[PDB]
């Protein structure tokens, strides 16, 4: 294999990534110098009966549940072409804004299809990469031959649409991800060596490099945390590693008030400056001379505060233990990724569902341990093959519905949209969605 990057975007339903559904994937491959190398991947996925879309989503998307079920396959099958693209050996995964959000779409789709929601981002030589950090650091650090737009507060923007807006870059299904390859190759061209540290420091052993925690050495870093009004950037030192989380390094936010820390006990403290940086979550970090002495003036960081904070923490190494101490401490199964990693023997287990045709499953004869398993595949097959259920199983899917679409949620949704079509009664666009979504609301729920 060639080294690629496999550019993608979800459309959802939603803001949550678990508990809201997705109504689109859209992807495409370029070569390592972002020439468009293969055809655009656009698909959709049928959204299961006991769910309704956030009305707001689809006033964004344009995407009603009508045309998702239409124009989609199941959520499996969904998962599968999903999965098939991702796990290409030497696949650079990226997209905007997809660590926080379309990577957290991805993990749950697998999870709850029986895939391993981790493994695509890592097996094969594969990695992930985000631009929306990328643009952030070229903000803060090297915002030169960039033009930088403020939203209507007067901050600086980072949405998609306001940087190709800003920067001359023309933004159908495809117009984010085509505006994402758009982006990349407008800081290759104009922050190349930035570029290349920070697509080479998405390696989570090159960021362990930097990090030297006897020596509180301190950092730049830049995350959306540290808000648009600073850059989203600070001077950071780490303090130690997360003693549950192997990927998570604990630092102090020098900017900040370190007071807490010091005369506050461990109990009172789980502002306090303290953040997780995520070493798999392809966070922006680099020496601290990295942030030019202009650019720190530019976004109003003291860096004689930041040293004395420094100079404080060091001759105090007992805030050490201390923050090591902060972190040293709902029945829907859609919500419980986190709950923990399934066994080996459970991931086999797993891998067997998997790769049983779907109306064979009834007669499968395995076993599981873990609790989230069993409602895991009675969700999975009455989501997806739902004609595979027996009476019994379709009286339970039955409850399930009821069980969702409570007096609260339906009252609720219906003043929704009757609140939305009177609020957007101008935009006819807006309008025909809302009556579509009410349309199908009726049908799914009343
Ligand atoms: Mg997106």
């Amino acid at each position: 294999q060639q080294s690629t990057f496999l550019f993608h975007d979800y459309e959802t339903f939603g803001t949550h990534p678990a508990l809201d559904r997705p109504a689109q994937f859209a992807a495409i491959r370029t070569d390592s110098e972002f020439n468009v190398i293969g055809e655009p991947e656009v698909f959709y996925c049928k959204p299961a009966d006991d769910y309704l879309p956030q009305p707001g989503a689809v006033l964004i998307t344009g995407i009603t549940p009508q045309e998702a079920r239409a124009k989609g396959e199941n959520e499996a099958a969904f998962a599968a072409r999903i999965h098939s693209l991702f796990t290409v050996p030497k696949t650079c995964i990226l997209g905007y804004n997809n660590v926080r959000f379309d990577d957290e779409v991805t993990r749950n789709i697998f999870y709850r299809n029986f895939y391993d929601p981790y493994a695509w981002s890592w097996q094969h030589d594969n990695s992930r990469w985000d631009l929306l950090d990328v643009m952030r650091a070229c903000y803060a650090l090297r915002p030169e031959g960039i033009n930088w737009p403020e939203n209507d507060d007067g901050l600086p923007s980072f949405r998609l649409e306001h940087l190709t807006k800003a920067n001359g870059i023309e933004h159908d299904a495809m117009a984010d991800v085509y505006a994402t390859i758009a982006m990349a190759k407008l800081v290759k061209t104009r922050q190349p060596r930035l570029f290349d540290y920070l697509f080479t420091h998405r390696n989570k052993h090159k960021l362990m490099a930097l990090i030297d925690v006897p020596q509180m050495k301190p950092l730049v870093h830049v995350s959306g945390m540290f808000g648009a009004w600073r850059g989203n950037t600070s001077w950071v030192a780490p303090l130690a590693w997360h003693p549950e989380n192997r990927n998570a390094v604990i630092m102090v936010d020098l900017a900040g008030d370190i007071s807490p820390l010091l005369e506050l006990d461990s109990d009172t403290l789980r502002a306090v400056p303290v953040k997780l940086v995520h070493i798999n979550k392809c966070p922006v970090l680099a020496q601290a001379n990295t942030l030019r002495p202009e650019d720190a003036d530019r976004l109003g960081i003291n860096r004689q505060h930041c040293l004395d904070n420094l100079k404080i923490l060091r001759e105090n190494p007992q805030v050490r233990e201390k923050v090591v101490a902060i972190f040293a401490e709902s029945d829907n199964v859609d919500a419980q990724l986190y709950n923990g990693f399934f066994s080996d023997a459970d991931r086999a287990a797993m891998k067997i569902v998997l790769e049983t045709e779907p109306r064979n499953l009834p007669a499968l004869d395995i076993t599981f341990v873990d609790k989230r398993i069993e409602k895991l595949l009675f969700n999975y097959r009455a989501r997806n093959f739902p004609g595979t259920l027996d009476y019994a199983e379709q009286q339970r899917w039955l409850e399930h519905r009821r069980q969702v679409f409570t007096p609260e949620f339906l009252q609720g949704y219906a003043d929704e949209l009757q609140m939305l079509v009177q609020q957007y009664a101008d935009d006819k666009e807006k309008v025909a969605l809302l009556k579509a979504l009410w349309q199908y609301a009726d049908e799914i729920v009343e």
